[PDB]
């Protein structure tokens, strides 16, 4: 399809990569990262998000998550 | 004197506020801060979490994620 974005897909991946170079700019441990980034993510919802869409972002963030780590998943991409 | 420190405080707050400065510098619209955080996380993921712990990781996410929101809305404890 034709998806024109302001924030191209580039744009969102090397924004990725920046935040990425943060991390690795102290080297911090994945236990370490997970918790910077997990509260940085909150921290957008304590920030932008009004309280009833912060609860609707939070669900579908989660749903997001768990798809994304249940498609490389695969498993004959079926049940059997 | 029993005391542990699980991390520096002031460790943890500079990383939060370095990647807090990334998005500030860009200055990300909520869908592009959203969408960079949410497949940053995942790609720590894809890196030192295999998709067997990634799963746990994911629901362990989840859980600290809601409850830090519901931490802020409940506060209203009396329905019985």
């Amino acid at each position: 399809m034709a998806i024109q974005s302001k924030y191209s897909n580039t744009q969102v991946e090397s924004l990725i990569a920046e935040i990425l170079v943060v991390l690795e700019k102290h080297k911090a441990p994945t236990d370490l990262s997970l918790m910077a980034l997990g509260n940085c993510v909150t921290h957008l919802l304590e920030r932008k998000v009004p309280s009833e869409s912060r609860q609707a972002v939070a669900e579908q963030f989660a749903k997001a998550l768990a798809q994304s780590v249940k498609s490389n998943l695969e498993h004959h991409h079926h049940h059997h």
